[PDB]
């Protein structure tokens, strides 16, 4: 879990945020 900005969208799914492909 570590993205540039936690508010991003797909970069946010990488931190375990229910990725919705």
């Amino acid at each position: 879990c570590s993205c540039s900005s936690l508010m991003d969208k797909e970069c946010v799914y990488f931190c375990h945020l229910d990725i919705i492909w």
